[PDB]
């Protein structure tokens, strides 16, 4: 079991994943392109851009999962891939239980990630210090209104996305809502989220992966 | 097995794969809201209180089968070909597990830009020199994938199994949101005739005919 | 002398009103946007926005454009004043001040109110705006004409006429401007000043005569 | 008096760069973008675009706009073409042709340039391509720009001002109006003679200043 993704990257999903079980991996650090001067050259470290990592995910992207037999791209899949196989609990107990987590994470990949994204990009960028990005940030927080309030409703009665217990479907969605976590008023209308993604990210696996995130070195 | 959303909308994911699968559904044609004068008497529609009751997030498809309620439409597809597909579904995990993954990228990849170029030509604008400029630069968003579209089919027939299956049919559909702009797959012959393979199917054609006529 | 490029059904149906509202003698010269040509370049193809005869006039390729002896003048509410303004007569100002009010409410018809009101053609133009959704698209539309066009039902609540109490060029440009949007039958029904104010306008014999060769196009 | 209203922040910097380059003495009245302020109908809230004061001035409620005895002029273009006319000596119009001239490199200032450059500004501010929305939203009006700077660059391939020759109001409203789409990367690349011009504009003693004040405006409050 082998994956190529830096921790600064969406491979932060399967490395958490990963951290939460006692299963050995190769890990394999690829940068993203862009953060790399000559990416192309003979002497840049694997990355993006790098023709042998072209052969394994020829989009180019990270994260990417390899096993004997099976070349897996699409860090959500990859997430419910092993858990269904290596993740005991954290993956599902039937197949209408899969289909949920599969579905979950589809509602993640579209309802949530995108608007999350352009948040935290507004911020990184600096953008959010003008009014036109402040602006900007309560567009995007208003895409993710319906989505956060059908999720408040979730969470008014359970405390998991499935099965009343953390699986593959919680950290999936919890990762792609971290992205708009830096604005402050994006979960102050729903609590119950609020408390459903602390209960996420206050467990132990998280903290390491957070931990071993900080420590991964920093490249522009 | 109740599916509920119009054919001219992302049902038309499960109400295709239902046609291939021949199999017996109950059809509940919510409609969106947007395309009721007054949603709030008016057809049911997705801001109805009864249909809220079923999705609460007011999204077609929706599909609800004794004691499951699933939405998203790709991850509808999979369940019922797992399900009751046949060979449309998959024939191990790791093939569930490709599925999934084609999905997602058809998800992300795929149906951003080419609902962006659909948008743009049902727009006032969308036949003026501003909406051909907009439209070209929403195709630019798709060239990354569809070149890696083309790569896969210069070898493959199909995305998974070398047949086709729920994952031709899912990243088909995202697809068809470009379609209508005539240059989309003139660099990418390997990816037209994957897509001609997949819309020349009996039951492709069956839901087209099914759209046309709602 | 005054030669005016481009056919009445564009926006060099300004000028042509203006023009029909003075009598000045003057050449039309047809010119039809490109978009509109088959083979913009062929030899039997109508001189157009695209052909190289045009762009010798006006460069940016587009209508209407007015030509006399030693200035070409582009920007269909720019050529309006000028003509109206050389003619001195009540159409154009009576002195610098009312130019420069007409000049303004001319920036405030081109940048205020032509966009939305464009936008509603072009929403009716495409297969319907009678549509739900082509009504929510006008509904947005008219929601941007909605400070300008509360901005004028205070205007004309007092005044019948944007400048000077008398229907000048000013009057004229805006009214154009928002001919785009006049179709959307309930576009003036929050604004009864500005729709008899519309009236006024409209109801002018040379308004009249230059819809009637635009028709006839 | 001649009275101007609107903080250098704004649209306004088009009159107050006209009249800093003729040192003509005026009433700057601050009036603040209401957006900008808390509690724009607030006892302590400064003069803004819904104030009700302003209202009564500029019914739009928009800035700049300006008052001079009997006459209330809004529109930034139209209030600079007036300044100069009346008292901008050559850089207002020698003649009724070269007013029409003016006229019209205004309102193709107002309408081909200006709105897809302040696009461009808009989604810079909010920081760049931070969205597949935002890196289109820009790339769709440096397109919508292309026609406008091309036929600018064979005006200024045999001249260096728009209009007789010399640096005049037609300049100054159109060089603000690019201003918006300024930074935008290789914008003006394929367009060197417009690049020059705008640098040419640009480095006037008036301009710099008026934009040194642009950067240090604000209101002191002693504690
Ligand atoms: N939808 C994909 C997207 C993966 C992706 O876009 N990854 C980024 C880093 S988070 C990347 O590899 N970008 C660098 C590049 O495209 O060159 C997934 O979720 O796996
Ligand atoms: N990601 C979802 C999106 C579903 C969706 O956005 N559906 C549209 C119709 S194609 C809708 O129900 N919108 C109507 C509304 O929001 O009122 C899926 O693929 O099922
Ligand atoms: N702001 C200008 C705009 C002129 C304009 O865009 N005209 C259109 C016709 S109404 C045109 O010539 N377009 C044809 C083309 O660009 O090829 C004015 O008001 O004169
Ligand atoms: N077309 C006008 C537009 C003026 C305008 O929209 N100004 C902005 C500031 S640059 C404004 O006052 N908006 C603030 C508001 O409407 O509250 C002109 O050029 O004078």
């Amino acid at each position: 079991l082998k994956i190529y993704g830096v921790y600064r990257s969406r491979a932060s999903r399967p490395l958490w994943l990963l951290a939460e079980l006692d299963l050995p991996f190769e890990h394999v650090p690829v940068i993203q392109a862009n953060r790399v001067a000559h990416p192309h050259g003979p002497e840049a470290p694997l990355n993006t851009a790098s023709a042998a990592y072209l052969a394994v995910n020829p989009l180019g992207q990270i994260p990417c999962l390899e096993e004997e037999g099976l070349i897996l791209t699409e860090s959500l899949a990859i997430t419910l891939h092993i858990a269904r196989t290596q993740g005991g609990q954290l993956g599902p107990r039937s197949e209408p239980e899969d289909a949920l987590m599969v579905s979950w994470s589809l509602f993640a990949a579209t309802a949530v990630e995108p608007p999350a994204l352009e948040i935290q990009l507004i911020q990184r960028s600096g953008g959010g210090t003008s009014p036109e990005g402040q602006a900007a940030i309560a567009i995007a927080a208003e895409r993710l209104r319906r989505p956060l309030a059908r999720l408040e409703r979730h969470f008014a009665a359970e405390d998991y996305l499935v099965g009343g217990r953390f699986t593959v479907a919680d950290l999936n969605l919890a990762e792609t809502l971290r992205y708009g976590q830096a604005h402050p008023a994006l979960l102050e209308p729903f609590p119950a989220v609020a408390a459903w993604l602390d209960r996420c990210q206050s467990r132990p696996a998280f903290r390491l992966m957070m931990e071993r995130r900080a420590a991964e070195g920093h490249h522009h």
